[PDB]
């Protein structure tokens, strides 16, 4: 009822812990940080603003800003207010999700496509129902 | 075909983070730690660990890991090999109350069978995730 709460963290560090790992080469590659890499990943999804990613991040504005601009000098991310990706950006979003999904698939070579089905619904009502909160002040 | 369920668990994640992030805000500040020094309390809450064992779960620069620490000992919520402390074990306390009440609240209606099939396969995965990292 609550070390689900607890799992939750635990499945979601180690998630955090094997993906670090998994992307070390490819963002030196590129000469970024795991950070400058996640707003990356972080973007692929919406045009976020300085301010909207502090808060979607929980952490210092200073640090998100440097990280950004980086970003931009390095034409990994670019401008219209509203940061989007660079097609540089894109290539390395590609070949993250190109090694992501190859170990993926790995772990779930053997499961029910259908008992995943169920699975995800449960999950996307949660999402939706998290998104739902996270807007209320 | 399999790219799909990704992109969500990422997505799922992310508003995880966001979520917690937005919820603790003012806790962490009503204690006075940043989200980093509060990422280090949580893997606290769980066990005990040294430098190279903080430094390497997260794995985050070897020096930003010790530099939390060092501060986190000067508010007293790390005993020093660092452990937590009674100002720490109270402030933890606080932050389930909060994600739990919110959690519960925001899956209270779903059915018992639904959500542990959902730990299930949330756990099998996991456990396989855990095994491939070990393999270094
Ligand atoms: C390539 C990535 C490492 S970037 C994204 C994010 N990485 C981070 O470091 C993120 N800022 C974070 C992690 C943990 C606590 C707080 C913040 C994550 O998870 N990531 C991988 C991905 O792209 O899938
Ligand atoms: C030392 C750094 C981390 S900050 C320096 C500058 N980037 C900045 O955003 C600028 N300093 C700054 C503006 C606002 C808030 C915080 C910092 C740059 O380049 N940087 C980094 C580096 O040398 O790796």
């Amino acid at each position: 009822i609550e070390d689900h709460i607890s799992f939750l963290e635990k499945f979601i560090n180690d998630v955090n812990t094997l993906t670090a790992k998994l992307l070390k080469d490819l963002q030196t590659e590129y000469g970024i940080s795991a950070e400058q890499s996640h707003v990356l990943n972080m973007l692929s999804i919406e045009a976020l603003t300085v301010g909207q990613i502090t808060e979607k991040q929980g952490v210092n504005k200073a640090a998100v800003s440097r990280r950004v601009k980086k970003l931009l000098n390095a034409e990994l991310v670019k401008l219209e207010k509203i940061i989007k990706l660079s097609n540089k950006g894109k290539k390395y979003i590609k070949e993250r999700k190109a090694i992501m999904s190859h170990i993926a698939s790995d772990m779930t070579s053997d499961f029910d496509s259908k008992e995943i089905e169920k699975v995800r619904q449960v999950l996307e009502i949660i999402d939706y129902r998290i998104q739902s909160y996270t807007s209320k002040l």
